[PDB]
C-alpha cells in the first residue's frame, strides 16, 4: 500500500527503492512504457471476444478496472491467452513516433504457462463511444460489456517485448500497441479521469535498449 | 566457487545460485539460447554495415569452458549510426543457439561492446566439411604466448540472419543483448572439430534453451563486405 505516481517519494523513479520486487523497475533492460521509433515492417493472433459480463468492476492502485471470467480468449502463435481485466491509463503511457493521445486501455491477458500478452489502444476525443457505458455503469447488477465491439475490426499495430508499466515492472510481457485510436468524447474524457481522481496514472518512458518492434496488421472480427 | 556446463551443483540449472550477480540467469525474461522457430519475414531497412579487417589478437586463450580471441579495438560493426567494437571472438560447442531446433557441431559470437557498454553478439554456426583455413590461424596462436585473423574473409559476404534481444549465454547472463545469428553454417574439419573441443578440454560448454516469453524475432539478410 506504498507506490503512487505523486512525483515525490513513491514515484516511479523510486519504485525499486519502494520495494525490493520492483527493484527490476530499475534493473530490467525491457522496462515498458516507451516510444516506438525504430520499427521494421512485414497476423497469427485471433480474437475470442464477447460482450461480457464483469465479474467485478473496480478502481484498483490508481486505474479503473473490470476484470472478467476466463471466456474471453486470444491466440497468439497457437497459445491462448485469457484476459483478465481492462483497465486504462491517463494519459496514454507508450508514444508512437513522438505522438501522444490523452488516454488508453489495456487488455491483460494470461496463458497456460501463464507468460503475459497486453494490448495498448487509444482514445481520441471526438464522439461519445458507447463501449465505455457498461463499465461506467458498473459501480455495485453487472451489465455486459461489449468487448468484440470495443476494438476496430481493422488494426494496424506494434509488437515487442516489454515489462508492465505498474509494479512490480515484471517482464516478458508481449506488447502489441494499436495504432488506430478509438474515441472518447470530452464529456466522456473529463468524467472519467475523475474516477482517476484527475491525477495522472501514467508511467514515464523507460530507457530503451534498441527494442526490436515489428509493425504488422490483422483483423480482429 | 565456479559456474561450469557439469551436472551437479555448478552446473547451468543452478548458476544463479553461485553468486548473486547471477540472479538474472534465472529470473530474467529475455534469457539466451532459444530454439528459434517463430520469426518475422521483413525487408532490407537493416543498417548493419561491417567494419572488418584482419587482424591480430591481442591474445588467444581458454578462459571459462571457451576458446577466446580478444583483439584490439580496431574491428567494428556499425548499426542504425551506432558503431559497436569488437571485443573478442569465442567458442562454443554444440552451437547454443538452435535454428529451427536444428542443431550445429560449433557456434562463434562475435561479442561487440558500444562506449556506454551496449552489447552486440553476432552467432554463426558451423558444419563439418571442408577445412577452414581462419580457423588454424586461431589454432595457430593458442600455444604462443599471434597472426593476422582474417575477420575480413571470416564471415559470408551475404547472410541471411535473425535478430532480437537476448541475453549472455554465460554467467553474469546480463540482458539488453542485441543478437545477430545468421542462418548459414560455415565449414570445419573433422580435426579441426575434434581438436578444438580438446582445447575446449572436451567439456561442452553449451547452455541449455532457455524459457522463451514470446521473443519478437525478425528475419532479414545482408552484405557484409
Ligand atoms: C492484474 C493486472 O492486470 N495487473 C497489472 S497490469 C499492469 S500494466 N498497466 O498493463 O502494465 N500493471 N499491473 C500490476
Ligand atoms: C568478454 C565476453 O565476451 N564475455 C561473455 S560473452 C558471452 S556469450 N556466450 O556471447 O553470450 N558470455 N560472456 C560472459
Ligand atoms: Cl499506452
Ligand atoms: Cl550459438
Ligand atoms: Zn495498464
Ligand atoms: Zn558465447
Amino acid at each position: 500500500t506504498k507506490w503512487d505516481y505523486k512525483n515525490k517519494e513513491n514515484g516511479p523513479h523510486r519504485w525499486d527503492k519502494l520495494h525490493k520486487d520492483f527493484e527490476v523497475c530499475k534493473s530490467g533492460k525491457s522496462q515498458s512504457p516507451i516510444n516506438i521509433e525504430h520499427y521494421y515492417h512485414t497476423a497469427d493472433l485471433q480474437f475470442k471476444y464477447a460482450a461480457s459480463k464483469p465479474k467485478a468492476v473496480f478502481f484498483t492502485h490508481h486505474t479503473l478496472k473490470a476484470s472478467f471470467e476466463p471466456t474471453n480468449h486470444i491466440n497468439y502463435r497457437g497459445h491462448d491467452y485469457v484476459l483478465d481485466n481492462v483497465h486504462f491509463h491517463a494519459p496514454m503511457e507508450f508514444l508512437i513516433n513522438n505522438k501522444t493521445r490523452p488516454l488508453s486501455a489495456h487488455f491483460v491477458h494470461k496463458d497456460a504457462k501463464g507468460r503475459l500478452l497486453v494490448l495498448a489502444i487509444g482514445f481520441e476525443e471526438g464522439k461519445e463511444n458507447p463501449n465505455l457505458d457498461p463499465i461506467l455503469e458498473g459501480i455495485q447488477n453487472f451489465k455486459e460489456v461489449a468487448l468484440d465491439a470495443f476494438l476496430p475490426k481493422s488494426i494496424n499495430y506494434y509488437h515487442f517485448n516489454g515489462s508492465l508499466t505498474a509494479p512490480p515492472c515484471t517482464e516478458g510481457v508481449a506488447w502489441f500497441v494499436i495504432e488506430e485510436p478509438l474515441e472518447v468524447s470530452a464529456k466522456q474524457l473529463a468524467e472519467i479521469k475523475k474516477r482517476m481522481k484527475n491525477s495522472p496514472n501514467q508511467r514515464p518512458v523507460q530507457p530503451d535498449y534498441n527494442t526490436v518492434i515489428i509493425k504488422s496488421s490483422a483483423e480482429t472480427r
